[PDB]
C-alpha cells in the first residue's frame, strides 16, 4: 500500500502532505502510471526552490514501472468510468454537463474541463487526464 505521507516522508518530511492531499494528490496511485510533473508539483505550492528537483527525480526514480503492469479499464459510461478513478460524485457534474459518451470526454480541452467540470484540482485533474489519455 503506497501512501503520499509515507513516500513524501521518505523523500523528505511530512510538510507538503496536507497540500498534496487537499490538492487531490492524496493517493500515490495518481503518479503510478504517470510520474508527477514540474508544472504540477510547482502548481501545488512547494515551500521554496531546492525541493522541486527532489520530488521530480524521486517520483521519477520510483521503481514502480513493470512490463506486466499493462492492465487497463473498459467502462461503459461516465459512471463506471470514474468508478475506476477513485471518483464517483463527479458522475453528477459530468452528467448534468452533458457527458454521456466517453468520446465526448475526448472532445474538450483543459480550459473546457476546468470551466465545465470545474475541478480545479491537480489530483483529480491528472487522474482523469491520465484515465482518458488526451496526449
Amino acid at each position: 500500500v503506497q501512501t503520499v505521507g509515507q513516500w513524501l516522508e521518505s523523500i523528505g518530511l511530512p510538510q507538503y502532505e496536507n497540500h498534496l492531499m487537499a490538492n487531490g494528490f492524496d493517493n500515490v496511485q495518481a503518479m503510478g502510471s504517470n510520474v508527477m510533473e514540474d508544472q504540477d508539483l510547482l502548481e501545488i505550492g512547494i515551500l521554496n526552490s531546492g525541493h522541486r528537483q527532489r520530488i521530480l527525480q524521486a517520483i521519477q526514480l520510483l521503481p514502480k514501472m513493470r512490463p506486466i503492469g499493462h492492465d487497463g479499464a473498459h467502462p461503459t459510461s461516465v459512471a463506471e468510468w470514474l468508478d475506476s478513478i477513485e471518483l464517483g460524485d463527479y458522475t453528477k457534474a459530468f452528467l448534468i454537463n452533458g457527458y454521456t459518451s466517453m468520446d465526448l470526454l475526448k472532445k474538450i480541452a483543459e480550459v473546457e474541463l476546468i470551466n465545465v467540470l470545474k475541478i480545479n484540482l491537480i489530483g483529480h485533474r491528472k487522474r482523469i487526464l491520465a484515465s482518458l489519455g488526451d496526449r
